[PDB]
């Protein structure tokens, strides 16, 4: 019974993308409001910016303050940076894609979480927000994997298309309130802060070739930092099966050789 | 040569182990034993290896006496010595790794698949190779790590499905016709001894399942046991009853603690 329908909040190409779908398929401009990112400066560059398609597309810029009394407003995070409390708010309607394949990776920097921990596969997983992180019902999760290459960035990509994907996938039953969810189990559920990482990775050598590896590019993302190897930034690390003996370290001028505990090698690229 | 087999190693895996060769395959006038550095020669809550031989006048011997031995059959169960393997006349030499490889090579493995969230583990029968756990497995039985399980629950189950895998290969092993795959590089991971510190100072900016595992990793009686202001940690038990995020109460036998996701912990004070 408000004018005001939805509210997407956060940033870049899943926030501009999905904000996209729903004025093409679902809502006029005049029913819908945004609340971008602090650090939003309204500038397309690597990624689109919220603040710039909502200025172009007259969409209205909110507050979280002007929308907590609208009634049945639905509210989407979609790469969001304020923890909200849904107290609040008048609506229930209250909703977060997180990048991880939840119980798994709570919390911030998920693109480089689960590679430093080893994993193989992640997740995007759509969620009713409650007052905690990342922690509230699950109505829908998609798992991609890891490919053994992939970089930090590379991961960040998949989440921003897998993401836009299961917000597609989703809206309309979210819309006409029809949709389930499922409570997150206690097993399972890690998390992680900012403080728990720190960007300048120190690389642990004694491990094996697996986790040196997993270690160099889980911090690979250039537009913030690349990991450093002998005075030498590192722009792709790959591995292989190729045995080459126990503990290899070799410095080249474009390249690193180097193997761990068990032998594998790698190849660390200089940029 | 006469002797044809030397058992290395502690512990009643070690014991049982020999026991069962003394008893179905072998007399004590083929059989050498070493002890690991430590063995006090009486038991304690684990039998003596040093003790078992000596009353079976099973002989002790060194490395060095067993290299020139022709066909020798190595076996290391729970053996506190890196081994070259290029020392030895014969390439039948053989471990028992507590911990479901490729996963956990290295040391603490009664500790670092709890501290790092696995709900599963494993003892794996390979062949050594000059690296750490990294020779082809031969066989390995997969067993779960319980949810309330400590790190002394976990070691006391590897110590049995450790002598059972290896009654279950050693005919084949005595009759050279077992089978071997070499490992994979990928989920391959290593833990030594400076990447664990025995002190373990709990992070609470997690979840309930971390922090559970973080306290019951290192409940380990016979060597330490986890401390929380002061007070010693004998038990963890973690429900799946949400108690609000971050409960951090202590009483007199007990703390009351639940991380981001707010499920109840309750830690028990050692008597
Ligand atoms: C700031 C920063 C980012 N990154 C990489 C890894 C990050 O996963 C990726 C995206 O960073 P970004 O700052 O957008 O967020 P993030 O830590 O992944 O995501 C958290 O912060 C967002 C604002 C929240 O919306 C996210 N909330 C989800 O439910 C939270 O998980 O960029 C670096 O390598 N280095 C950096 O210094
Ligand atoms: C020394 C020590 C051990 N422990 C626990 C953790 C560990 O998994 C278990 C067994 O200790 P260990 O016998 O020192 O063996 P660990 O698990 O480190 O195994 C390692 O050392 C032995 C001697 C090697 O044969 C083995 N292949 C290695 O993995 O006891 C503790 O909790 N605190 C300790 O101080
Ligand atoms: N209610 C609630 N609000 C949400 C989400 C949620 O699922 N629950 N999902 C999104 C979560 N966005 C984040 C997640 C973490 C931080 C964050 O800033 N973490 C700090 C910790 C701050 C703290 O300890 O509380 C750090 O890692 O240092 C910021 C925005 C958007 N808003
Ligand atoms: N060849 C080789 N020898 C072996 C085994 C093997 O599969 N390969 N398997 C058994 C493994 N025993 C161990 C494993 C680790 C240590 C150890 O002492 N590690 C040190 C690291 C030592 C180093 O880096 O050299 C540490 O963690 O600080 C000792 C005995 C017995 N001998």
């Amino acid at each position: 019974g408000h004018m005001i329908k939805i509210c997407i909040a956060g940033k870049n190409n899943i926030a501009v993308n999905s904000l996209q779908f729903i004025l093409k398929n679902y809502f006029e401009a005049d029913q819908i409001v945004v609340i971008p990112n602090k650090n939003d400066k309204g500038i397309d560059s690597w990624q689109k910016s919220l603040l710039k398609f909502a200025l172009d597309n007259n969409i209205k810029i909110v507050t979280l303050d002007e929308i907590y009394n609208i009634e049945q407003i639905i509210f989407f995070s979609l790469e969001f940076d304020q923890i909200i409390k849904i107290e609040n708010f008048k609506s229930d309607r209250l909703f977060n894609i997180h990048f991880s394949a939840l119980p798994k990776y709570k919390g911030v920097f998920t693109s480089i979480t689960p590679i430093l921990n080893n994993e193989l596969e992640s997740g995007v997983t759509l969620h009713r927000i409650d007052n905690g992180i990342d922690t509230g019902n699950i109505i829908d999760q998609h798992c991609f994997p890891i490919d053994i290459n992939d970089t930090a960035r590379d991961l960040y990509f998949n989440y921003l298309k897998y993401g836009e994907s299961i917000f597609k996938k989703n809206i309309q039953t979210i819309i006409n309130n029809s949709y389930k969810d499922l409570k997150q189990t206690n097993i399972n559920s890690s998390y992680f802060s900012r403080k728990d990482i720190n960007l300048v990775h120190k690389i642990n050598f004694k491990k094996t070739s697996f986790e040196i590896h997993n270690q160099i590019r889980a911090f690979i993302f250039q537009e913030y930092q690349l990991p450093i190897i002998n005075n030498s930034k590192i722009i792709k690390s790959i591995l292989a099966n190729e045995f080459i003996g126990y503990n290899v370290f070799e410095e080249f001028e474009n390249y690193f050789i180097i193997s761990g505990i068990d032998g594998f090698k790698i190849i660390a690229q200089k940029l």
